[PDB]
């Protein structure tokens, strides 16, 4: 295990290169239902309840970062406080330490906050503020002795839900409030003992996207060195999550959009001395391997190129020709649906 082994000194880039290829235990912890519905939403979205064997077969296939998203609305109580259940916090601890002692690097975020509270507006800044400081205080503090390999994601796609910025990059507004967002959310997190003064972090721009005005809009709070940006990029759109559209990818355009959107990200971040860490990307099940195989191995090796490494969605959710079929494992059989994208992604990452 890596739980306790504590704070090495390293860098935010070296780190992010060892992290190398991540995997994602989708709509698991993040899923959600009702206020009602307690420990129940861990299961609610199709996901068998997690266990170490999952997770051990996720490191024996070469990845060697898993990402734990955690939607925290549904399980935590009324302000002032907004105390979390203390079994889902239990939960959240378990499932890290299924990854840890795979000996791999674990992330545990904020995930769908969006819907309910975590509106990124200057009229809710004052709350949206008191409650991510609420909220990371507690999972700060729960988390505090674990080791570097335990990396806090402060939140996920902050955006407004519904609005006409919310794919387009934001309102000037809207980054401006998710700076003052994850300033104060870094601020908590480094004010709560153990090892979270050392802690590595990761933060959005919005909606974490690629777009130019919400990456040059991002402040990374306190210029501080052990900050990583974190970047969703299911890129190219149509191939990647849209059903009914665009199966095929592997020709030099579709190549060479892709190395200038990793070119960008390269360019502005990593050639600056700032770690990046794609932690979503992936593509959808159009009957259409070969191409999912192409477009798997040249994303994490020109990532890897990079320096930046990626991290696959995989909701466990099988369906070719449905939306949002990014499953790769069959959590319940512990074997793979797409080896052949497993082996193209280890591979692409070197």
């Amino acid at each position: 295990s890596v739980a306790k082994t504590g704070m090495r000194d390293i860098t935010a880039l070296e780190l992010t290169k060892d992290m190398r290829l991540g995997w994602s235990l989708g709509n698991t912890m993040d899923a959600y239902y009702s206020a009602a519905s307690g420990l129940a939403t861990e299961t609610c979205w199709g996901n068998p309840k997690t266990t170490k064997a999952m997770i051990d077969k996720v490191k024996e296939a070469g990845f060697n970062t898993v990402r734990i998203p955690i939607t925290w609305a549904g399980h935590f109580g009324s302000a002032p406080n907004y105390t979390i259940d203390s079994a889902w916090l239990s939960r959240v601890e378990e499932i890290v330490n299924y990854v840890l002692d795979n000996d791999m690097y674990a992330i545990i975020n904020l995930h769908h906050e969006e819907n309910t509270w975590l509106v990124p507006t200057y009229a809710n800044q004052e709350v949206a503020t008191a409650q991510i400081t609420k909220l990371w205080e507690q999972i700060a503090t729960r988390f505090k002795d674990y080791s570097d390999y335990l990396i806090f994601e402060a939140m996920n796609e902050p955006r407004v839900v519904g609005g006409s910025a919310e794919w387009t990059g934001g309102t000037a507004e809207n980054r401006a409030v998710i700076n003052s967002l994850s300033l104060a959310a870094v601020n908590t997190i480094r004010a709560t003992g153990g090892n979270n003064e050392k802690r590595f972090l990761m933060v959005p721009t919005h909606a974490a996207c690629s777009l130019t005005d919400a990456v040059n809009d991002l402040v990374i709070p306190n210029n501080d060195s052990k900050i990583i940006v974190s970047l969703h990029m299911y890129s190219p759109y149509y191939f990647a999550m849209v059903s009914n559209s665009t199966p095929t990818w592997g020709t030099d355009s579709d190549k060479s959009s892709l190395s200038y959107e990793l070119d960008a990200v390269y360019n502005k971040f990593i050639k600056n001395g700032r770690a990046v860490v794609i932690g979503e990307f992936g593509s959808i099940d159009k009957s259409n391997l070969s191409s999912r195989v192409t477009h798997a191995q040249y994303y994490a090796q020109e990532a890897t190129k990079r320096g930046i490494p990626v991290c696959w969605w995989d909701n466990g959710y099988y369906g070719p020709g449905k939306d949002n079929s990014y499953a790769l494992l069959n959590r319940s059989s512990l074997t793979w649906y797409y080896p052949e994208i497993v082996q193209a992604l280890v591979k692409g990452s070197g």
